[PDB]
């Protein structure tokens, strides 16, 4: 209610302890506050963890109260909703490790619960759908702004970090920073008067780009008819994590035709972005999807490899690497993706039968699921509707990327996994090179045998970090 003054009080700090690793971590904890004046579900609230130094005056990696980072890590996987995250946390989903390891090198958590798709009010109406899960982390970010001066970290130094659709999350916070688009929810929230824009984005695999992403994933594996990917399984976790199990099939004749059609799409798609290579070369793909664009793609794996190579990794558990003497030289780059394997079907995002996370995320109150490209739409195979060109538009990272603004964070670091067949290679590049283009500074690999997955590398995350803030 409007009681909720959205104050910030270090008094609420209480102490704890935490093992990294052989050592005792000190940090102080406020959990379960209430961001926003009007919440619509319990998952919104966020946590405060705080190095210990800082409530007594002293100094962590060459940080203070005033100065320290802001990590935001979110918990946002399947465009589900993310519990607000501890170091304390076994519960999954959770990255309590990396949140303790943040602690230890000074930085000051903020981690807030996010709505998402599956997400109900207490009358039990869905109110968790898109943008619920970016007006949560902006709002979020609204409280760390408007509590500057009793909050300690620099609200001036905040880096989202998350995996998969949370790494959406985070990619979409640095793009959008106060976009009037998401004010009216804002508002209706009730969330602190404060800017939500930041300062640096850290995203592993970020599941974005959604009404383009079934063009690049059937420009990546057509030609690939069987695919192979995971399904829950039942017993009782004592953390209450889902467990997995494999499984397969084999593409119909259906999903061969559109298969070919979105890859072709896709050449269309890729060529109007107007990419450029470092030299200034725009970066192209032709009718059959051949072309520059895919030799930066082949490129990025090429230097993956090269890397892994000079660690002593047998590059050779995938098929195409072509090495000359000590030098990673070419890649067939066909054989290496049917050495990976498809995962997903087709489309692979927007399902025509209105089945995928994505077509739920899409959906609202109303209706439980959308499409959000006109190829489903038309081929629909259920009765359905396209959400909202404005709303497909608003979450997108790149909307916000045609130019060098200064909403948008000026420092991002993208990971993803050379493993990872859970969107194509393509758009987390395309991410990255139109990143580059207008100026913004871009730390991107494609990290060997890496499959879906985050924080994963830590030590160099956090040498970024602090490259940026020390």
């Amino acid at each position: 209610s409007m009681s909720n003054r959205l104050i910030f009080d270090a008094d609420w700090l209480v102490p704890e302890q935490v093992q990294v690793a052989g050592q005792a971590i000190q940090y102080y904890a406020a959990r379960n506050i209430q961001y926003v004046q009007h919440p619509v579900a319990a998952i919104q609230v966020l946590n405060v963890f705080v190095p210990a130094a800082y409530l007594h005056g002293s100094s962590v990696n060459g940080y203070q109260r005033a100065t320290a980072p802001i990590l935001m890590p979110n918990t946002v996987g399947g465009y589900l909703p993310g519990p607000a995250d501890d170091p304390q946390r076994v519960t999954w989903p959770t990255n309590a490790g990396t949140i303790q390891q943040a602690l230890k090198r000074g930085y000051v958590v903020v981690a807030a619960g996010i709505r998402g798709r599956t997400t109900v009010d207490k009358s039990g109406q869905r109110v968790g759908q898109a943008p619920a899960f970016i007006v949560d982390m902006k709002a979020a970010i609204r409280y760390v702004k408007y509590n500057q001066g009793r909050l300690p970290g620099d609200a001036n130094r905040i880096i989202t970090n998350g995996t998969s659709a949370g790494g959406a999350t985070s990619a979409l916070a640095g793009a959008s920073g106060n976009s009037a688009y998401f004010e009216p929810a804002l508002t209706a929230l009730g969330a602190a008067p404060a800017t939500d824009d930041i300062f640096a984005v850290s995203a592993y695999c970020p599941i974005h780009n959604l009404e383009h992403a079934d063009m690049a994933y059937e420009w990546q594996f057509n030609g690939i008819n069987d695919w192979h990917r995971y399904q829950p399984v039942a017993g009782t976790t004592k953390n209450g994590r889902p467990k997995f199990e494999p499984v397969s099939g084999q593409l119909t004749v259906e999903e061969q035709a559109l298969s070919l059609a979105l890859k072709a799409q896709f050449s269309t798609y890729l060529n109007q972005l107007k990419l450029t290579a470092s030299d200034g070369t725009h970066l192209t793909l032709n009718e059959a999807g051949m072309g520059s664009f895919r030799d930066v793609v082949r490129q990025l794996l090429i230097s993956s490899a090269q890397t892994a190579f000079d660690q002593g990794t047998d590059i050779h558990k995938y098929a195409g690497f072509v090495v000359t003497g000590n030098q990673v030289t070419d890649l067939d780059l066909s054989a290496y993706l049917k050495s990976l394997t498809r995962m997903k079907a087709v489309p692979a995002f927007d399902q025509l039968d209105l089945t995928s996370p994505e077509n739920n995320l899409f959906g609202d109150a109303t209706a439980k699921a959308k499409h959000f490209t006109a190829l489903a739409q038309t081929r629909s195979t259920v009765t359905a509707q396209l959400a909202d060109a404005e709303l497909i538009q608003a979450i997108n990272p790149l909307s916000y990327l045609t130019t060098t603004s200064s909403q948008v964070a000026k420092h991002w670091r993208i990971r993803h996994g050379a493993a990872d067949r859970d969107t194509s290679f393509a758009i987390p590049i395309i991410l990255a090179i139109m990143l580059e283009n207008h100026g913004y500074g871009i730390d991107f690999a494609l990290p060997w045998d890496i499959p879906h997955s985050g924080d994963y590398d830590l030590g160099d995350l956090f040498s970024w970090i602090d490259g940026l803030c020390q």
